[PDB]
Parts: C-alpha cells; structure tokens; sequence
C-alpha cells in the first residue's frame, strides 16, 4: 500500500485536504465526562454502536462496559474510560470530513502510561477505519536512538507518518523513514522554521537549504518509488515561505498547522497543489472544542471546498 | 531546593561530573533476563535488598515478588519485571560514581505504556536516592502544547531537568522552565548544532545567536535567582564550539554526550569549569553494556578525576 496511494485514494473519495487535530486536554476530558452525565451518556452510547470499538487492543472489556457501572464498579479506570471515549466521539462525529487525523503526542503522555494506552487505541480505531494518520511527535535524536521512535510510531502504533525536527541534522531520517532489515518505507514531515507576518517584515536562506537536504534524503532512501515521502511542516501564517516552498519544490507534501487565528484561503492558496493531499490544513480546537464537533468540521470542510474550487479555476 | 544547589551539594560530596546514561535496549533487557537465570538471580536478589524498591509507585507488588514465581505465575509481567529490575541493577551498581543519571525517553516508549511505567519507577527510585536527574526527551513544540511536557517531566516524573530542541524558537522555554500558577522554576539543556572534526574543517554564528537567546530567556524567567538554569547540550567531539561556549558564556551549564569513540580529556578540558557540575560528561553504553557495570563506572569516574586534577592545576 503506502501513504501516497492511501492519501490519493481518500482524496478521490471525499475531495478535501482537511486534517483534523485530535489534541484532547484535561478540560476536554472533564467537560466530556460532565455533560455525558447531563446527557445520560448520549454520545458514549453511539460510540458503543460501531463495529470497531471491538477491535482496539488495550483494556477493551473496560471500554465496552456501560458507563453507569464503570463509574461505581471501576473508579481507577474512569479517566481511562472517558479519555478513550472522548476520542472515539470526536472520530465518530468528524471522520467523514477528514482527509487525515493528526494526534499530538504531548496530549497523551502527561498522565503516564494511561494516555499512551488511549493513544494506541486511537491509532487502532483509525486504522480499522482506514483513515490516514499523522503522529505529531516532532521526534529528534541520533540515528541509533531514533529507531526506538520508528518502532513506536510505525510498528506499535502503525501510523502512516510522523513529524520530525531535523535541526541537528538530516541523517536521522535514514532510521526514521527506512528499515533495512524489514524493507520498509515510512513517511515524515520535517519542521521548517519560517517567518510570521511580524518577523517577515523585520530585516538560499537556511530553511531552503534544510528543505533540499530533506528531499535529497527522500530521494536517497527511494521513498517515493515506494509510495512514501518526506514533506514539510509549514506554519499557516508563513505566507511567503509557504509560497516559496510550493513554487521551488513543486510537488512536495505540506502540512500546515496554526490556522486556529488564521486566513484559510490565504494559507491554502499559497500552498495549493491540484493534488491537494499535498497541502494538509490542520484544524484542531476549533472542531474538538466546539460544542457541535460534526458541524464545526462540516463548516471547515465546506470552507476548504470553496477555496479549492476557486484555486482549480476561479 | 533547586537543581543548582542539588548539583553543587552532590559535587561537593562525590567530586565528579560523570553523568551515567541509562538507555536500556531490547537486547539489554533480554541479555539481563538470560544471565539472571544462569546466575540464579544474583543481581535481582541484591535489588530486593534496598530500602527503596518499596517506594516506587507502579506495580510494586509485582516487582517485590521473587523472580522464580514471577516467571511462571505472571507471564504478562515478565518483561515489565525484568525491564524495571535491569534499571535498578544499573542504578544500584553505579550510582556512587554518578553526579547525575540521564534517561533517554526514546528507550522507554517503544513498547507502549509498559516502558513508561518503568520510566516512572526509575525516576521514583532516583528521587528517593536524591540523585540529580535529566530526562533526555528533546521536547519541542509551541508554548501551549509544551506545558503537557512540563507536567509529565517535572510533576509526574519529578525530574530535575530535561533536554529541549529550540530550533523553532526560544519562547517555548517560558512554558517549560516556568509555571506561573504554581510559582515553579525548572532547569533545561538546549540542543546546540555544532561542527564535528570532519565538518569543522570544511568551509555571531547561528549557534551563538541561539545560545544567547536561551540565556536571555533564563534571565527573563529569573531562573538562576531561583537556583535553576538553562544550559547547553554540546557534542563531545565539538571541541571548537565547546571551547567557544565555555569562553564566551563563562558560567553556563554544559551537558556533553557522545564520548562513547571520544577523547575524554579533550572534551572535559575544553568545557572545564572549577564548578565542574557545569560540564557533565555523559557515558551510557560503555557502562550499561559492560558485563561489569560498577567497574566500568569506577574506571570512568577515575579517568574523569585525573582530568579534573590536571585542569585544577596540572
């Protein structure tokens, strides 16, 4: 298979480049738990009705139980239960509008092992749905060490891709995007330090040099001829560089976070490609913190669809 | 208390700047398990004899059980049991020679939640021993997001410090080294991209500019007047820059990995400070992969002690 084909197939199915950020914080998990009591568990019920909850591989028995007997018959699992169910709830509500889901590792590690159990189920649940995944972990270390991340991200989680910080060098990508032993190829987006509108105006630039080296690495690793890629993480408000990157590297993959305050049209237009899986537009909290998540997602899906229409021709 | 005082106290106790890297890989945990059978569990026995195993807060009951009934009466915990015990074994054998222990997060995440349970116990065990800790996680993200790392590292793990990659900007440090709500101050080492002996010879430099901004941040955050600091992660073979950094930033804290092939004297001498907690020399696998870990540690402790002697005056 391979992330390039996976992205093209789903783009041809649902015609968007919306990437939905799944970054649940402590207040999301508590606020979910609170109005799932005031709801008589309206949303957890629906979660309970989908094939796929039966296919997550960590503490499934606990997840499958009814909420009312979870509260009082398993208090040490209440947080686990409600964390995991909040994420399914967002996935169930929004997935029809999402080209990809991006999970930031930061939101899943601060409670210890427990959030990592959740993460794994999230990636299991998304895998069954065959929804393209990005783990936003921004991994960075020397080659020998980063292989632990390749294993966690691509073997344990079975992610399609991850974000990587290559400040200290590109060679780390060898051991992230490629496994010699298994003959496996994985995709990544590298962080690019770009200017914002403030810093743009204040007095081969360095990021162009680092971007070339990343794509040279992709080429060296034969990634594309194996349907994988190394792309770029380009800030939504970095209009100049977004445009320069799309111009100078015509067919590169971009992931663009930070719209949520942002001008959607301006970001998507500067990074536009007719194969618009190449310009992923990440929206997190504007969807996941909206009291109506499916509707918030539709709205962005629709906004994006109008911009693509205009870009295709106007 | 505070990492600066903590480091000074222990330096005055054991007179070294040896930092021991605890990076256990799959082959370490398997090789430990194998010759703990051929040992009739000689090392796990000793682990079992220390106050402190009684103070780790995750699955203690399992850790306390005898190995022989762990093998057959708890097979789903064998890996957990042997991972955790390998780390205590290294800590018990080597801690007398270590100014600090550094744990690379990469080695604890690739198995899922399980290695994170281990990590927490490692940091619990080191905390009781009052041994100064560094979590080498190289965290990097926007301010709001990195607060999840501050919580995991400084609240959950109760680490003294961490490593940070500030390529995308210094402002992230605000939310890593400082907590407004709690009035808390934490220490970090930032990655510096330096040349090696190959790249040194091939055609304010950028790393000097980034280093200044990090120390400006330390100052802005009042870290030092709260006994905390932001220091630098400087590669052992980066002799030129090591020296430039120690010269241009006289009283900065350096952490220097990568000796293990390296010239110990050359690294320590270029970064030397009479307060030699300011030049931590990390040795990982040369100790942890040595069939005699305590002896390997003594040897490096002794080598370091000779170099400090020479530097103090010659």
């Amino acid at each position: 298979m391979g992330f390039k084909v996976k992205l093209e197939k789903r783009r041809n199915a649902i015609n968007t480049c919306l990437c939905i950020g799944l970054d649940p914080d402590e207040k999301d998990i508590e606020n979910f738990m609170k109005n799932e009591k005031e709801n008589n568990y309206n949303n957890i019920k629906k979660n309970l009705k989908e094939k796929y909850i039966n296919n997550v591989s960590i503490k499934k028995d606990i997840l499958l139980k009814a909420p009312d007997n979870i509260i009082r018959e398993e208090k040490s699992e209440e947080f686990f239960y409600f964390f995991n169910h909040f994420c399914f709830y967002i996935i169930n509500e929004t997935n029809k509008y999402a080209l990809t889901f991006k999970m930031n590792f930061a939101f899943y590690i601060p409670y210890g092992s427990v959030g990592i159990d959740v993460l794994k189920n999230v990636f299991d649940y998304l895998y069954e749905l065959n929804i393209p995944t990005i783990l936003d972990m921004k991994i960075n270390d020397i080659g020998n060490t980063v292989k632990n991340y390749r294993k966690f991200i691509f073997e344990y989680l079975k992610s399609d891709s991850c974000t990587v910080n290559i400040y200290m060098g590109t060679n780390m990508l060898k051991d992230i995007c490629y496994d010699e032993e298994k003959n496996k190829y994985y995709s990544a987006f590298v962080l690019v330090k770009t200017t914002n509108p403030d810093s743009a105006i204040f007095q081969k630039q360095a990021y162009v040099i680092m971007a070339q080296e990343a794509l040279n690495m992709s080429s060296y690793l034969n990634l594309e001829q194996n349907n994988e890629f190394i792309g770029f993480v380009v800030g939504a408000n970095s209009y100049d560089e977004m445009n320069y990157i799309r111009t100078y590297f015509p067919n590169c993959y971009i992931l663009s976070p930070g719209i949520g305050n942002g001008d959607l049209h301006k970001t998507l237009t500067n990074g536009y490609h007719k194969s618009y899986e190449k310009i992923l537009i990440n929206i997190g909290r504007a969807i996941t913190k909206n009291p109506y998540p499916q509707k918030a997602a539709q709205m962005y899906y629709d906004q994006i669809n109008a911009i693509l229409k205009q870009n295709m021709e106007s």
